[PDB]
C-alpha cells in the first residue's frame, strides 16, 4: 500500500500548472491550506509572479496573512512576487460595457423563452468571470480557494452555459424554428442590432469557453481537496470528487487538517479516544483514494496567523510530518 | 440567559407523549442518544410498555444493546416493557392486500399522468407506513432513530402525498375534468372497481392522515435533534430545525456529543486547543437555540455497548453533567 507519496511536491515541482483549485465544505482550515501553499510555491519561485485568489465573503485570506484585501490584487508584506485579492477609471468601462452584457442578458433571456423549457442561468455567472478574466499583470499560476458554503463550482459549470448561449446564436443567424423574427418583434430590435450585439460579444464569449477548457486540461489546472477526520467532512469530499469527475476536473490530492498526534502510546486518555474516533475516518480515505496523493497536516494549538507561521505550516505539505504511528 | 435546563427532563416528565423522534446527520453518536433514552423512560415507568424504532440500515442499535432484532419487535434483555426492532402467516396477508395497494399504485400513476405535471411520488413510502402502524402491543410510547443519512424525513411528508391521492379520489367520483373515463379507458377497468378500490383503501389512507396529525400535536409528539461540536454537523441541524419548522414539527431540544471537559486550567496543551477549537460551535448553538433544551453530553473513552453503560450515559441527559467551566 501507500503507492501515492503523502506530499504536495508532484504539484508544487509541476510548473506546467497555471490554476490551482482549492476545495473544502465547512471549517475544515482550508485558508491556511490555501495561504501557506501560496507562500511556499512564491518563496521557491522567487522569479515568476503568482496571485492568490479567494471567493470567501467572510475574507479569511486577510485575517490569514494579517493584512487587508481589495477587488485590486495587493502585494504581500514580506512576500514579493504573490498578490492577494477578494471577488464579489474601471467603472466608466463597467458602464459602457455592462450596457451590452445587459443587452445579451436580455437577448439570451427572451431567445430562452421560446426554446428552453422555463430554464435559464444568469449571465451574471458568466460576466463576473469575463471581469476576473481581465485582471490575469502576467501570473505564471492563479491559486484558488473557493468558498466554504453554497454553490463553489461557480466557475467550473460555465462551459455548460456558453453551449446553450452558442445554441441560441447558431439558431438566431440561421433563422431555425423562426427564433430571429419572434426575438426581433418581442424586444423590438432590428436584425443589424442582433447581428452587432453578437459580433460584440462573442469574442469575450470565446475567451472563457478557452480558459474553462484549460481547468479540464491536466497539466494546466489541478483540484486539491481539504477536508477533516469527521464523517460529514468525508461524505462532503465524496461528492466533490464526484462532481469534479463529471466536470472533467483534476483531483488526486486531499489535504486532512487538525490530525490529532495520539495513539495507545499516548499517556492522555482524552487523546486516546480522540484518536481512535480519526483513525476509523482517516483508514476510509485510505482505502477509497489509494489514487490520490493523501497529506496529514498536524493540529496546531494556536491558529495560523502571519507569513512566520503560514511558511511554517507549509513545511508538513511537501515534508510530511513524523506522527507516533509513522514506524520512521 | 440559560432560561432553559440543560435537561431532558421535561420529554420525560411528560407522559402525553405517544411518538419521540431522534434525528441527526452522521456520526453524532445519535443510536447511543436514542437507545439510552430508550432504556431511561422504560425503568423510570415499569408499569407501561414502550417501542424502540430504528431506519438505520446498518443495524446501530442491536450493536448498542448487544444483542439482534428483527422486523418484529423483540424484548430488550434485561429490560422488560422495551421492544425493539428493524424496519425496511403475515406473508398471506401482504400477497392478498399488496394486490390492492399494487392496483391503487396502478390507478394513481394513471390518473396523476392526466393531471400532475410528470410527478408521482410512490405509494411504498406511504404502504411502508401502513405496515408500520398494523404492529403498533399497546405501547405508552414509541421512540423513532431516523436513519443518519439520505432522506430522514420519509414518514413525516405523508400528509403532503395523502392530500394529492384524496384530490384524486374526490376528482374521480365527481368524474371532473373527465378523469374518470380516460382512466376507465386507459387501465380497461369499470367503474364498480374504481369505486369498489377507494372503498377499500380510504380508511388505510384516513389512519395514516390522522396518525401524521398526531404527529404536528407537540402535547403527543415532539423531535430530538443530536449534534456535535463542528461546523458541519451544526449546519446540518440548522437544516433540520428549518425542515421541522416548515412540517408544523414541534423540536426544542437538542443533544451535543462528544463534548471534551477541558478549558484553560486542563494541563493536556492538545485537549486546550481542541476545547477551544469546540467551543466555538457549542456557544453558536446556545445564541442561536436559547428556547431550546441543549444538552451537553460527555465524551467517553470506550463506545456505549451493553444495557450497563446505556443506562450509564442516560444519567448526563437529565441530570446535567458538572463540566470544568461549570462554576457549580
Ligand atoms: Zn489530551
Amino acid at each position: 500500500a501507500t503507492y501515492m507519496l503523502p506530499s504536495l511536491h508532484d504539484i508544487l515541482d509541476q510548473h506546467t500548472y497555471k490554476w490551482i483549485f482549492f476545495g473544502g465544505k465547512g471549517g475544515v482550515g482550508k485558508t491556511t491550506t490555501s495561504s501557506s501553499f501560496s507562500v511556499l510555491m512564491a518563496e521557491t519561485r522567487p522569479n515568476e509572479k503568482f496571485l492568490l485568489l479567494s471567493t470567501d465573503p467572510a475574507h479569511n485570506i486577510s485575517d490569514a496573512f494579517d493584512q487587508k484585501f481589495g477587488k485590486a490584487p495587493t502585494q504581500v508584506s514580506g512576500i514579493p512576487n504573490l498578490y492577494a485579492m477578494e471577488v464579489d477609471d474601471n467603472d466608466a468601462e463597467s458602464k459602457s460595457e455592462g450596457d451590452m452584457f445587459g443587452g445579451l442578458n436580455d437577448l439570451i433571456t427572451c431567445a430562452s423563452s421560446f426554446i428552453k423549457d422555463g430554464t435559464f442561468p444568469g449571465m451574471d455567472e458568466m460576466w463576473s468571470f469575463i471581469n476576473l478574466i481581465k485582471l490575469i499583470n502576467e501570473y505564471s499560476t492563479v491559486i484558488f480557494d473557493t468558498a466554504p458554503t453554497g454553490h463553489t463550482l461557480r466557475f467550473l459549470e460555465l462551459p455548460e452555459t456558453v453551449n446553450k448561449v452558442l445554441e441560441i446564436f447558431t439558431r438566431l443567424k440561421d433563422n431555425m424554428g423562426g427564433m430571429l423574427s419572434m426575438v426581433m418583434q418581442t424586444m423590438g430590435l432590428s436584425q443589424n442590432d442582433i447581428f452587432g450585439l453578437i459580433d460584440k460579444t462573442y469574442p469575450k464569449i470565446d475567451v472563457v469557453k478557452r480558459i474553462s477548457a484549460e481547468f479540464r486540461d491536466p497539466s494546466l489546472c489541478t483540484f486539491v481537496g481539504v477536508c477533516i477526520p469527521e464523517f460529514l467532512s468525508l461524505y462532503e469530499t465524496e461528492r466533490l470528487v464526484q462532481r469534479l469527475a463529471v466536470l472533467d476536473m483534476d483531483c488526486h490530492a486531499i489535504v486532512i487538517n487538525f490530525v490529532l498526534d495520539a495513539n495507545a502510546a499516548t499517556p492522555c486518555s482524552m487523546c486516546r479516544s480522540r484518536a481512535r474516533m480519526q483513525n476509523k475516518y482517516i483508514d476510509q480515505i485510505n482505502e477509497l483514494y489509494d489514487d490520490f496523493n493523501i497529506v496529514l497536516s498536524p493540529l496546531r494549538h494556536d491558529e495560523v496567523r502571519g507569513i512566520a507561521n503560514l511558511r511554517d505550516y507549509a513545511e508538513t505539505l511537501i515534508k510530511p510530518y513524523r506522527f507516533c504511528w509513522s514506524a520512521n
